């Protein structure tokens, strides 16, 4: 199937940006603020001692290593007499992955409404949907805020809903594999409306999600960092208006990139990945699902006729051709432009 | 080996700020304030009476050079009916060092990974797990305030933790060596927590730290003071505790007390924070200089050389596990160490 000039799709999954707020003792609730401050630390760089050949400067002598290197950091910490931090934002699942946004050929657009046809019938959104709400339902969103802490809860609002918020307390020592999360009083309920919100042609499912994070004494709390275009600012964190208050804030794409970290099924997979075409590690700069491999995800889309017919005979596919499925269906839901020529 | 143009850790140890409380008798307690008065010195700088060169500048007369110079300190103390000053932090201890934060050489890691599980088998963590703990078990993150005063007193509140307190009292005349730290009741507790959090992929093992110094009459308090950039010539650190602003001790002046424990550089006496190619600012050099070979980075080269070393049959020599203790340390103090 060759590609068209014009694909595109709008995304299924509609996070938002996250709030820092420092609860007290009493019922007072603050938004949490940050200052830059000048710090002197050593002059460790290897840059700074060796030349690109290796043996050393000598420029660099060792009176000139001790100086002193006076830098510039934002810096956020837990307040004094301070009980814990609240920690709030919203999802949205929203089925915009059912026909394309923008597709200049009609062959190419039955082709992937019969996927997403064919997907839901024989193989069903229940491990894309348990997958996704799994991220949400543990703290994965706060990212290292998690490490470090005594514990932290999670407490739930879902819109087309009857009552009783559902929580998540004490998640590290109770919330560890997918069987404690099936043992929660609502988990059938939950992953029925992202079920639903993925099949109905409007499917809507909004999460108000909020957490609560206890830190040991006068801690220290990280949020993202913004993109930077004597002493120049070495961590410039972002932040958003909070009444009369810069406070810090997690980016709307950083909360994001946390649910759908999802992609284990990458040719020799231990830890799961951010799901995109041919799916980065970022930890270690390398590319697994090469165009090399040939699993990604536009040598996996071109398959796309060939992926109908397994689907729609009745012998039951194998786990190579069902988790080259779920990486397809999951491209769909992350959105994005997919054209050539 | 080979640095690679992207290697970096993230760090094992978080301290916090330091907090100055004043304990009135009766127990209440109130956040330690501080004021800016100025003052009015001597004209000592010796660049006002002698020149670039050192001959005499004519201009500084007698009279001239005793004229009075005045300036201005920002000056903290104990108020006068106090009775002593509590100080209050916590640390935690991390497993950041078992992998690189992020590292784009796939032969540079697994090397980096199998050093960290040939030392835990061969040497274990329970020489540098020592070393770090000492310097919250006697006062060492009270820099200054330790000189000069009565007696202080450490209590620790582990985190992973049944009950009963651990308690150090008067440190100056009851912890003094090692083996006086080894005759608590619970010593060998606590260091198999840090043990613990090092050897696992998620250890965590928090301490809250909280110490209790006994002042002369209406001392001096020396917290640490601002990179500034009449005038204020002494600025010090600050954050807000009850509305009232009131001195701190740096989050980074207190992790750098807890990690002065190098004394393996080739000419020990004193220990040193620990560094790529270790300073001493006392008297500005470094230790540890490159023309030496014996700083991070002619030690992290050889890197694969540890590797049969440690997987023999036998016990090597101090020359080759001091500095494996640096080539661990440095990997706890986090940082950047890729080139080009």
């Amino acid at each position: 199937m060759k590609l068209p000039t014009n694909l595109a799709y709008e995304r299924s999954i509609d996070p938002s940006d996250v709030c820092f707020f420092v609860v007290w003792p009493d019922d007072r609730k603050t938004p949490l603020t940050y200052n830059s401050r000048t710090l002197l630390g050593q002059m460790e760089a290897a840059s700074l001692a060796y030349d690109v050949s290796g043996q050393p400067i000598k420029s660099a002598t060792a009176e000139a290593l001790a100086q002193g290197n006076p830098h510039q950091v934002d810096f956020c910490h837990v307040p004094y007499g301070a009980s814990h931090i609240e920690c709030s934002f919203s999802v949205s699942f929203s089925s915009e992955l059912r026909q394309p946004y923008k597709c200049n050929s009609s062959k190419v657009k039955q082709t992937l409404v019969q996927l997403v046809e064919l997907y839901e019938t024989k193989i069903g959104w229940t491990e894309l949907a348990t997958r996704y709400l799994m991220n949400i339902c543990n703290g994965k969103w706060l990212w290292k805020n998690t490490r470090k802490a005594y514990c932290w809860n999670i407490v739930l609002t879902p819109w087309p809903w009857n009552g009783e918020k559902v929580g998540f307390e004490d998640i590290r020592t109770n919330y560890t594999s997918r069987q404690d999360f099936k043992n929660n009083k609502n988990w059938s309920a939950i992953v029925e409306m992202i079920k639903t919100a993925f099949s109905s042609t409007d499917g809507l499912a909004i999460f108000e999600v909020r957490a609560t994070l206890h830190l040991p004494t006068n801690a220290m709390v990280r949020p993202s960092q913004v993109f930077t275009e004597k002493t120049q600012n070495s961590r410039v964190f972002q932040s958003t208006t909070i009444d009369g208050e810069r406070s810090p804030i997690l980016g709307a794409f950083k909360t994001g990139a946390a649910i759908a970290t999802i992609d284990d099924w990458y040719p020799e997979a231990t830890e799961p990945l951010r799901v995109g075409r041919f799916g980065v590690h970022r930890e270690d700069v390398t590319c697994y699902r090469h165009p090399s491999t040939g699993k990604d995800f536009f040598s996996i889309l071109q398959q796309a006729e060939h992926y109908i017919e397994v689907l729609s005979a009745n012998k039951t596919p194998a786990q190579e051709t069902i988790n080259d499925m779920h990486f397809l269906m999951a491209n769909l839901i992350k959105g994005g432009m997919f054209q050539h020529k």
